[PDB]
């Protein structure tokens, strides 16, 4: 795609989120850069409203799959880059097993040469002292498969996957994800064959940062198609 060519080098990224989870209103700003050649993301996020009222890991999937590494032979399946620069809408329902849900609506597009992800997040029916509002999740992140399918009537894609958040007692908090993406612009976009994105993420802290924050290093490769 034409859009593919926008990602051959390192691209600056901005993430802005406004959230309301059980009436706790918050905002997050993130900065960093992506190198889709290597499937690579590096960002730092700051909660600009004070303390983040949910655990940082729960927001990772919400906080730019255009930076996934599509192998050359899978170029024709890369919806995400094909929608650029005009971008795509990304909507999800994230269901935390036996707890509440997030519903997110985001727009991912270029502002100049910077790739931007603007998100509105709404969370409801969380348990006051469950794993989310009670901050019982470990500060770490597992490796997942994101299963993608074409959504032809929307000129886009769907994704369905399970995220596992480790709980501090050694257990796991499942977060079922259902996702739909829709292009914004009028250029042709790629409608993929079934495939998945294999993810890995490492969370850290900046030792000199006293605001509530998250440093994220993530690698994602598309897979599941041989030719």
């Amino acid at each position: 795609s034409k859009g593919e060519e926008l990602f051959t080098g390192v691209v600056p990224i901005l993430v802005e989120l406004d959230g309301d989870v059980n009436g706790h209103k918050f905002s997050v700003s993130g900065e960093g850069e992506g190198d889709a050649t290597y499937g690579k993301l590096t960002l730092k996020f700051i909660c600009t409203t004070g303390k983040l009222p949910v655990p940082w890991p729960t927001l990772v999937t919400t906080f730019v799959q255009c930076f996934s590494r599509y192998p050359d032979h899978m170029k024709r399946h890369d919806f995400f880059k094909s929608a650029m620069p005009e971008g795509y809408v990304q909507e999800r329902t994230i269901s935390f097993k036996d707890d509440g849900n997030y519903k997110t609506r985001a727009e991912v597009k270029f502002e100049g040469d910077t790739l931007v992800n603007r998100i509105e997040l709404k969370g409801i029916d969380f348990k006051e002292d469950g794993n989310i509002l009670g901050h019982k999740l470990e500060y770490n992140y597992n490796s997942h498969n994101v299963y993608i399918t074409a959504d032809k009537q929307k000129n886009g894609i769907k994704a369905n996957f399970k995220i596992r958040h480790n709980i501090e007692d050694g257990s796991v908090q499942l977060a079922d994800h259902y996702q739909q993406n829709t292009p914004i612009g009028d250029g042709p976009v790629l409608l993929p064959d079934n495939h998945y994105l294999s993810t890995q993420s490492a969370l850290s802290k900046d030792p000199n940062e006293k605001r509530d924050h998250m440093v994220l290093l993530e690698f994602v490769t598309a897979a599941g198609i041989t030719h």
